[PDB]
């Protein structure tokens, strides 16, 4: 029997990774270095810290100092934010007020540590989440794929991992919910292929938001 | 325009496939060869005759003589028929109502050559299906997961490709559908993971009959 539903943010709740992908892609490109809008995907998740390293160590052959990762997540930050604000992912307050109304806890899993998150969250998803039940950057030391966010998110709602689903839409999002020994579903609300996040160790996959909300009475049952 | 939905039968609208599995296996063990459970579903689709090549041809490196052939199926017919008899896949009657309703023909392709299913389908799904738009075993030369048998059931419907959506449960199914050019959902009702379905080309994938149903006009729209 399930007590908490665990939402990814970025992907599953907002349709930012449009978004996220470009100003990757972008910021990456005014530095002389290559991350394809489609690499941007198959990263979802990761810390900026982390993304940032990853594209240094194949392409530069060592590791980004502290000083250039805090200025090119500042300069993606500032591109991310130049874009018309990011709005909801269609069947997202829909999902959350059946989970709601069958006594469930929603909660929010993410690595961003933006204070606005939690106005947004709010404004978007009024009366759903409370920020104590929620795991944050301010809580995030390694970030998806490590299960540690998912793994906090327990501690925080005082769960064991059968009284939680993971609701994911990235690859290593999912493997974080899997390597948690958390139920994870998969909506696959990017360009990748389905397989990837079966890979990664879904549960269930659905084709986007909506078709889970559509479909949540019968996989409760 | 979508006029026609095409639903293989077992797996589909029958459960089925844990008899026809089992059958399989046994028969082929009292007959000294390995054909397991899991490798009897990566065949479903196919026609008995090519089933009972494809074991003759690994384990004893030679073709099976016509009157093996036809020894097999016999014997494995019999066995599936000595269970009791395969019940409804829930979903199919409400997803069948749902099609029916808007619009949309009912059709079974399908590589059976199960009378007692294929006799069963009139008084399991009332009103729904009618023989000049069905397929089965006795129409094809080739079967699952040649594309043929779609391609048959498109000309009995007077349908061109872009016009109809495939209902599939099976590896080979979904091929055949794909094959064809015919946009394919795969629901994986029986032990296979999800990939094998959308790796075979399935357009979309649900993990049920009545998931599937659920979604339906979200799909659609
Ligand atoms: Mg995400
Ligand atoms: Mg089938």
């Amino acid at each position: 029997k399930l007590k908490a539903v665990l939402f990814d943010m970025d992907g599953v709740l907002f349709n930012s990774m449009p978004y996220h992908s470009e100003a990757w892609h972008q910021v990456m490109k005014t530095h002389g270095l290559d991350l394809s809008r489609e690499e941007a995907y198959m990263h979802e998740g990761r810390t900026g810290a982390s993304t940032i390293n990853i594209v240094f160590q194949r392409e530069l052959g060592k590791e980004a100092t502290q000083e250039e990762i805090e200025s090119i997540y500042h300069e993606k930050s500032i591109l991310f934010n130049s874009y018309p604000e990011a709005e909801r992912m269609p069947g997202a307050w829909e999902l959350l007020q059946k989970v709601k109304s069958e006594g469930l806890t929603p909660m929010v899993v993410t690595g961003s540590g933006q204070l606005s998150l939690l106005e947004r969250l709010e404004h978007n998803f009024p009366g759903m989440f409370h920020k104590e039940l929620m795991v944050t950057a301010f809580d995030v030391k390694y970030g998806k794929p490590n299960p540690e966010p998912y793994l906090m998110a327990l501690k925080k709602g005082g769960l064991k991992a059968d009284e939680a689903v993971v609701i994911e839409n990235a690859p290593l999002g999912v493997e974080a919910g899997h390597k948690a020994g958390i139920f994870t579903i998969a909506v696959n609300t990017g360009p990748l292929d389905g397989q990837v996040l079966l890979d990664a160790g879904a549960d269930l996959l659905f084709p986007s938001m909506q078709t889970l909300c559509d479909s949540w009475d019968t996989i409760m049952l």
